[PDB]
């Protein structure tokens, strides 16, 4: 079995340090790194994170949780991939650490949300949830038309969770078992960037007011969320090279759902998912930014100044994006 060979050199190998493996780096990519490297990273995070001691997880269904996790993605979708999951949750580990959110939150929260990054776009198969309302798609069937997408990542998610030899929550207590669900639930609905538009502006009022305070239940959810978001779409505040190359893939994921409309829908797709449109892409990765990345980046540094990185990155691209949309 290919996947009992996966499963032993996994459990086998080493986990290098933190440091070694550069997870705390906000500037990390995974591009040079194998599928095990990625495997072995992950076990890290939940390592240094204390969540191997502190819910007494057993190394072995560690391994196959992050085996079964990966496998789960598509291989075949351009950007929504076990990559970009990976990417997410190691901004996660370093908004944690290097951005010190990890003093303000609880451990059962610290959990939730790496849980949360590592299976946000499980079996994602690279359309829009309007495409999916749009061609009757099962899972919109399935959904009543809500965050088709993002229940149906919560779903897989929880199917990992609770499928024999999997059960990394095994160690907690029935009442912190039922807390963790419903903050990993939260956290993977948030990823659905409606949602976000539609909750942000308080979150930017509380912190514009100086009202911002992770005591109050409501505040604490709403900054989950937007930490999830901000991890989600972090691939915006990389490095130049490593942002150029992931933003192609996004494009090439666009382009691809803009073939299937013009063969399935019979219309002619947004220039967003026209691959004819391809000379527009500077224009509208500036229009990302000041739309949906800037405003949460600057909140965040807010909220921690050790955060400022994700910021300066995002503001650094945009730079680079308007300089080719001239
Ligand atoms: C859903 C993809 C979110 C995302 N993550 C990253 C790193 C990126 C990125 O670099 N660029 C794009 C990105 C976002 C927009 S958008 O802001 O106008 N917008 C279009 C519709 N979408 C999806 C429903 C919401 C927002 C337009 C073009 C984009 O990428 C072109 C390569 N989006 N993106
Ligand atoms: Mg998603
Ligand atoms: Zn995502």
């Amino acid at each position: 079995e290919e996947e009992t060979r996966e499963l032993q050199s996994l459990a086998a190998a080493v986990v290098p340090s933190a440091q070694t493996l550069k997870i705390t780096d906000f500037s990390f990519s995974d591009f040079e790194l194998s599928d095990l490297e990625t495997a072995l990273c992950t076990i890290r995070m939940f390592t240094d994170l204390n969540l191997v001691q502190n819910f007494q997880m057993k190394h072995e269904v560690l391994c196959r949780w992050i085996l079964s996790v990966k496998k789960n993605y598509r291989k075949n979708v351009a950007y929504h991939n076990w990559r970009h999951a990976f990417n997410t949750a190691q901004c996660m580990f370093a908004a944690l650490k290097a951005g010190k959110i990890q003093n303000k939150l609880t451990d059962l929260e610290i959990l939730a949300l790496l849980i949360a990054a590592l299976s946000h776009d499980l079996d994602h198969p690279g359309v829009s949830n309007q495409f999916l309302i749009n061609t009757n798609s099962e899972l919109a069937l399935m959904y009543n038309d809500e965050s088709v997408l993002e229940h149906h990542h919560f779903d897989q998610c929880l199917m990992i969770l609770n499928s024999p030899g999997n059960q990394i929550l095994s160690g907690l207590s029935i009442e912190e078992y039922k807390t963790t669900l419903k903050i990993i639930k939260q956290a993977i609905l948030a990823t659905d960037l409606a949602l976000y538009i539609k909750r942000r502006g308080e979150f930017f009022e509380l912190i514009r007011k100086n009202q911002f305070n992770l005591e109050d239940p409501h505040q604490k959810e709403l900054f989950l969320a937007m930490l999830m978001t901000a991890c989600d779409l972090s691939a915006i505040t990389k490095p130049w090279p490593i942002q150029q190359r992931i933003a192609e893939l996004v494009a090439t994921e666009f382009f691809d759902q803009g073939d299937r409309e013009r063969k399935e829908l019979n219309i002619e797709p947004t220039d967003l998912m026209n691959r004819e449109k391809k000379n527009k892409i500077p224009s509208m990765q500036v229009g990302f930014i000041d739309a949906i990345c800037l405003q949460l980046y600057e909140a965040l540094t807010h909220v921690s100044e050790d955060c400022f990185p994700l910021l300066d990155g995002c503001r650094k691209n945009r730079q680079k994006w308007q300089a080719l949309a001239e």
